């Protein structure tokens, strides 16, 4: 149970690596003593980790009941506008901040110190958020709704903002009755307002992502892939 | 007119572009403010912008005083000014500041404590004060600095209509600087100074990032000419 809750759960679990398909062939806890200060390699990896999730988040979104029923312009705006947030949220939930382990959606496992030069201090902020997310001890169905709710949310330029809002309300309702379905002791709506407290912090983290990309576009060692670029420019709110 | 003529003009342009020890404005200064670090409100951001704008109006009038500059084409004067503004704002602020006391001293005469700049400027201001210490330790005298800042401005820029008249004027100020440093008694102070250029370069980048961040945040609109400088400098636009 139940039918919305189970589709979400399935779309979530299907959009990422099983425990058995994790790839450690690249993971090095020891690296340094060095920097890039930015090397091409760092930057090209940063961007490749980013692009990797694109196709994955896009197929995940399609399995959300109702998402395929929004206008195609609305589907593309939600996806573009939520991309960085979904990338951070899913990374944060997937990773293991106690050990400094980042686990990407391909299955690829990397150490923080392997990510540092590419992501800059951003990786540290993501890790902090992941530490905080972990201690909320959020279950899979709660997570399945939370990420869906990051995607399905009001955005400037929506064609059918009311239909996006009814789809979001179904999801929030599903969430609310699921975290109340674990009743004793909590049943609180404290659990709830704590998990929902994680969305603004996420938006703040996304801004830090846009900051890193601005910085890398500035130095121009290696251009972003056009779809990341398009999201950067389509979502920077300023002729 | 008819001592030291180009040099005299440079010094005189320099000195009239900034405050006398007597004209320092302690009216907003507080030796201790307790800021909420990492965040900023509209008065913070507006002061940051005003500080940038007033600096550019002042750099404009100083430039009008460099012999030859005001006879460059209008578009050339604009382009030189817009292209060097961040460099000049950082170099001039660091040169007159008092980092041993956490004091930023702007061209208008406004004195502000590092703590007071934290919210508008973010980390950038701390890094500018590092460059102040770095600059101050080279003991660049005022006539050397008059020539140096002027050479930051007068330099090749892509899109000049009259690049050779700019290079002609660049040659004039270099010969002028050389005469001066030879009149005041290998890898030289200038070589040493050129060695600080990467610091200045990074501080300009850090300025461009702070402005990006604040535009993203959008508490208040930026001044048009500052916004145009930010936008013109982006190599991807
Ligand atoms: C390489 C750095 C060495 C340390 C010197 C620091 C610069 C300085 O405080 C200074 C000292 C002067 O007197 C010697 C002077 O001329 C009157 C001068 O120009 C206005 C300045 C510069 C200035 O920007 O102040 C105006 C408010
Ligand atoms: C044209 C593309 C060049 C990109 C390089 C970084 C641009 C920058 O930081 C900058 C931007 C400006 O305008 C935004 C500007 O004038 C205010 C300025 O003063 C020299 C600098 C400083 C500078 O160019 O030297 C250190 C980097
Ligand atoms: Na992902």
């Amino acid at each position: 149970p139940a039918n919305l809750l189970t589709s979400l759960v399935r779309a979530h679990l299907d959009s990422g690596p099983s425990t058995a398909k994790l790839d450690y062939s690249k993971f090095q806890e020891l690296v340094l003593p060095h920097f890039g200060k930015e090397d091409a390699g760092d930057v090209q990896q940063f961007y490749d980790l980013l692009s990797g999730s694109l196709e994955v988040i896009r197929k995940w979104a399609e399995k959300i009941p109702g998402f395929a029923e929004l206008s195609p312009a609305d589907q593309d705006l939600l996806l573009e506008s939520a991309f960085l947030e979904l990338f951070i949220l899913r990374l944060a939930y997937r990773s293991k901040p106690g050990e400094g382990k980042l686990i990407f959606c391909s299955g690829l496992v990397l150490h923080r110190l392997q990510c540092a030069r590419g992501f800059g201090d951003w990786i540290d902020s993501i890790l902090a958020f992941s530490r905080s997310l972990h201690s909320l001890l959020v279950d899979v169905p709660a997570f399945a709704c939370l990420s869906a709710l990051v995607l399905i949310t009001d955005r400037h330029g929506l064609q059918e903002p009311r239909r996006v809002e009814e789809l979001q309300n179904r999801i929030a309702s599903c969430l609310k009755e699921h975290v109340a379905a674990v009743a004793g002791e909590p049943q609180p709506a404290s659990c709830l307002s704590r998990l929902l407290g994680k969305l603004p912090e996420l938006r703040t983290l996304c801004t830090q992502g846009l900051q890193r990309i601005f910085y890398l576009k500035l130095e121009d060692l290696v251009p972003p892939p056009p779809i990341i670029d398009k999201i950067f420019m389509d979502t920077l709110p300023f002729e």
